């Protein structure tokens, strides 16, 4: 949760220091807007998919359920790109730089000289740049406001729709699940604790095996006090074979034994 | 990981203090741009290849797998030059200094006097310099913006493609590998621990051998308390012969013994 | 490594406080540039050769291998002069002060009055000085930029070539060496430890011999607590003869005993 | 070594506060320059010769080797005057104040009125002073630069030659010496330790003898705790006769006993 | 040594606060200069002779050797007046105030009106004062510089001659002395230690005698803890007669007993 | 010694805050100068004579030697008034305010109108005041300088003569004295210690007698812890009679007993 | 002594804050001056007489010697008023405000219009006030200076006479006294100690008697720890009768018993 706030502060500082620079020219406008606003979205989406464990379980499985699996992964990923997109929409100055060229020159009330010529769409496109002829500046301000309107409106609608989707995926997960409400919280706690304990234990065991391997070369290994106590307590011979390592990996759907429940593939293997 | 951030801050400060100085002249423009933007790329690439262990294993081996080996080394190296290149593209003011000369004088809308003469490409090339005749300055601003556009666009496209390549090499490594997903993490932990323990132990053993050699000369060696305890605990005679040292070095593909796995050449040698 | 950074900071401060003062006159220009930019290079090269142990081993030996010996010494020396030279080239304002006089007066586009006279090469040479006649200043700026171009270009090319040479000498040392890759790192650790232990022990032994010599004069020597414990622990009679001291000094190529390796001449002497 | 840096900082502050004041007059120029720049050189040279032990050994001896003895003393002395001289040359404003008068009035290109008259060498000599007639100031600047050129050039050449001489005396000492390379370092350590121990012991012994002499007068001496422990530990009768004191002083060339080496005259006397 | 530095700082602050005020008038100039620059010299010389022990030994003796005795005393005294004199010469503004009147009015090149009249030597003498008529000021500056020249030149020559005399008296003391080089350093250490111990012991003994005298009056003396321990340890009866006190005082030339040396008159008396 | 420095700082601050205010009028000038500069001299002289012990010994004696006694007292007194007098002379602005009136109006070179009239001595006397008529101011400055000259000259001559007298009284005391040189220093130490011990003991004894007297009134005295220990240790009956007190006071010339010396009248009385 | 310095600082601050305000009017001038300068003198004199013990002894006695008694008291009192008076005289601006009216209008040299009229003594008296008519101001300054002259002169003469009187009363006390010089110092120490001990003991005894009186009322007294220990140690019955208290008070001339001296009336009573 806090990592999300750190990423949000980082995205704010990145928007501040990335210096969005709107080119004013007929065709390149919306192209540059689209790219500059949606490429970091793709980058953050890819990072989200990368730093998630579930996707690697899914790909290892390849060698109704898929719905909820993909839902979990795509949500935990798309948390951040939507944040960046709405922060960029609310600020404006990206939507207007894109859709400035399409502002209809005819239909907008102002002082005289409604719009000069057909060739003038270009000086229309320049509107996001300073581009302030006396005959234009006030007429121009109108377009800036009328575009920032649509930008911020889409931003607020997007925030609303994201909230509605979060609430609906919540209210739909529970109503369609075999487990009760509290058993799932217990399951999540168990999963986190198992992950942490397994990582730490695998590290200690690996270090002990490496110490044995080294000592078999020189005649003595060199350790700190911590590692000394470690190799004093835990002996080690050699890790389990590859089939065992394979039985652990994968995705796990909640399976019950005769009466008792099984909360993970490691659990399923510890019993049999 | 943190070293990458330190190198990034160093690259930022180096760009700030290196003082890119765009010469304005017809031919030298893109030459100077290419060199000043792509020579430090070569330097950082070379440093990356130098400070990597895997490449020296590869060259010691010379005395499908090569694909993944070269992939690992070239990625761990080219992390930094791509960073420098994109930081230089996003800033602009390098792409425009290069491709200013090629801006077509005919096709760009502005005030009267579209473009003076054929000899004027030179005063065109001067555009990145101050070079602001009253007949030109406003017409010039157009070229600056239109070039910074293409620069930042290529920068964003490059960031996107780099992200896509990272994600694809990830998703392709796992899907084509004999091991499971978690066994590889255990393998990486074991490799790091073995490297650290081997380095420290080799240092202690060398110091002990040197102390023996010295003491055989004067009649007594001089030590601190630390070294005193060291020579008190660990005796030493003489390091293993050269064939043994040779059996350790090299690149290692995952080989299994009868059932049990072998996680490194040192491990492979400790058993037999 | 850190000493190199300290020397770099010192070179920067020395360039800041040495006050390069470009004389503007026809012949003296490139002479002063050459001297002021390449004499401290010679000084730093000489210091590098002086503060290196290997060269004194080489000269004591005088009373294919020489290739690598000279390579090691010349590299560990020429680390610094190349740094100073490239820092001076990138700044410019030394190359232009040298090669200002040779700027061809004919071929450089500008306003009217291309170049006044044959006697005017002198007012050409003055270009690095203020020397700003209204008929000249703008025409002059061109030469300053066109020269700083070549200066910084040579600087970047030099950095690139130095990086390439570092990488090639690395990749050529390993591929042509009897030892493995890791045995050489162990060798370097042993060499450093032997040097440190030998220096400290020789100092303690010398101090003890001096204390004996003194005490034989007055009737009692005067010591601190440290020296008291020293003379309490380590007795001393008299240092080994001169042939023994001679067997230690020199350059050492990796020689193997029957099976076991010998890592230094001191080691070679401790066995026999 | 650090004392050299302290002396350098002191020389810098002394140059800052000594206020070199160039008189502008025909004959007195180079006289004042020579004196003010080379008298403190003589002072520092004399101080260097005074604070060196070796010279007093040499003079006590008077009551091929002399080459190296004089070399050691003259180098350890002339370390500082060369530093002062080069710091004064690089700054300029001393060489120009000396050789201003000799600047040939004919051969130096400038505006009209090349040089007024024969009597004008005087207003030439005034050039280091403000002395700025409108007909002269610009013509004058030329002479200032052309002289500072030669000054800084001689300074850099002097630094280079000093470095070359240091390197050559180094490379010539070792190649022509009976000892090995490392035995000389051991010798230097022994010499320093012997000097320190002898000084401290002579002081303690003198204080004890003085305490005995005093106590024989009043009936009791008065001491601190330190001196109390001193007179408690070390008894004293009376220092050795004058011939013994004489056998210690002098210069010592490396003499070998039957096999074993002798590292100082005190050592030579402790054996026999 | 440090006391010399404190006296130097005091002399600097005294020169700063004493406010040398040059009167401009024909005859009084050099008189005031001579007095104000050479009377504090006499004062410092007298203080030096006063605070030296050797001179009182010399005068008590009155009730080749005298050469070295007077040399020691006159040097240890004249250390400071020469310092003050050279600090006053280098600053100038004292020599010029003295010898302004003697500046020959005829021989000094300048603008027209070489020198007005015979009565004008007076307005010449005024030169150190502001005294700036338009017809004079520039002509005057010449005299100020030409006089400060001679002042600083004499100052530097004096520093040089003082250094030469120091070096020659050093090199002449040793070459003509019965003792060796190191025995004299031992002698100096013994002299300092004897002086300190004798002073402290005489003080303690005097205080004890005074305590006895007092206690014989009231019936009890009053003491601190320190004095309590003092009178507890050291008894006292009455100081030695006057002939003994006389045998101690005087000047001592190095006299040898049969074999052993005698380092002071107190030593000479302790034996017999 | 330090008290002299404190008195000097106090005299400086007193001169700063006493606000010497020179009245300009014919007769009152030198009167006010004499008084204001020589009355605090008398005050400091009187204080010096008051705070000296020796003078009271001299006056108690009244109920060649007298030469040295008066010398000691008059010197220890006149230390300070001479300091004040020379500090006042060096500053000037007191001598000129006194002897302004006597400046001969005829003999002083300046501009025209040498001196107006006989009645003008008054406007002459006003010279130390602002009193600056255009016809006078410059002519006046001359008199100020010419008088400050004589003032500072007398000040320096006085300092010199005081130094000479100090040195001569020193060199004459020793040469004419029965004692040796060191015995007198021992004598001075004994005198100081006797004075201190006698004062402290007399105070303690008086307090004890007072406590006895009080306790005989109420029935119990009230004490601190310090006084408690005092009355616990030292009993007291009643001070010695008046003849004994008389035998102690007076001036003492060095008298010898049969062999042994007697260093004070208290000592002389303790023996008999 | 320190109380005198505190009173002096207080007098300075009181003079600063009392705001002497000179009225300018013919008759009231010297009246106001006299009062404002001599009434605080009377106040300080009265305070001095009040806070002195000796005067109350003198008045209790009423129910050649009187000379010295009155001398002691009047001196210890008039210490402060003389200080205030001289501090007021040296500042001036009080004497001039008093004796302005008496300045003879005829005899004072200045510009024309010597003094206007007989009625003008009034505008004369106004001189200490601003009162600066153009015809007067400069003529006025003369009177201010001429009066401040006499003021400061009387101040310095008063300081001198006070010093002379102090010295003469000192030199006359000793020469005419039965006691020796040191016995009087012992007497003063005894007097101070007796006063302090008697005061403290009387306080403790009074508090104990009061505690007994109280406890006889309620049945128990309430005390601190200090008072608890007090009433634990010292019992009390009732103070001595009134004749005894009377025998203690009074003035005491030095009376001798048969041989032994008696230093106070309390002492005289403790014996009999």
């Amino acid at each position: 949760n806090g990592l999300v706030a750190l990423g949000t502060v980082g995205s704010q500082e990145l928007f501040s220091v990335v210096a969005f620079h709107c080119p004013c020219s007929p065709a390149r406008n919306y192209l540059y807007g689209l790219a500059a606003i949606g490429v970091p979205a793709l980058v953050l989406f890819i990072i989200g998919i990368i730093l998630n464990n579930h996707t690697w379980n899914l790909v290892a499985e390849c060698q109704a359920p898929t719905f909820l699996l993909l839902s979990s992964i795509l949500g935990r990923a798309a948390v951040a790109p939507v944040t960046w997109s709405v922060i960029s929409l609310l600020r404006g100055e990206a939507y207007v730089c894109a859709l400035s060229e399409f502002v209809d020159p005819s239909s907008l009330t102002a002082r005289e000289e409604h719009f000069p010529s057909a060739h003038a769409t270009e000086i229309l496109a320049r509107f996001p740049c300073k581009e302030n002829p006396d005959n234009l500046s006030d007429f121009r301000e109108e377009v800036s406001r009328r575009l920032r309107y649509e930008s911020q409106l889409f931003g607020w609608l997007l925030i609303g729709v994201v909230a509605i989707l979060v609430f609906l995926t919540k209210c739909l997960k529970h109503y369609c699940s075999p487990l009760s409400y509290r058993q799932e919280a217990y399951w999540a706690q168990y999963r986190a604790n198992e992950d942490q304990l397994f990582q730490r234990t695998a590290e200690v065991h690996s270090r002990v095996l490496a110490a044995n391997n080294v000592r078999r070369f020189f005649g003595f290994v060199a350790l700190n006090k911590d590692d000394e106590e470690l190799i004093a307590n835990f002996p080690v011979e050699g890790t389990q074979p590859r089939p065992q390592w394979n039985a652990i990996t994968g995705v796990y759907l909640y399976r019950e034994n005769q009466g008792l429940p099984l909360y993970s593939r490691l659990h399923k293997w510890a019993q049999g």
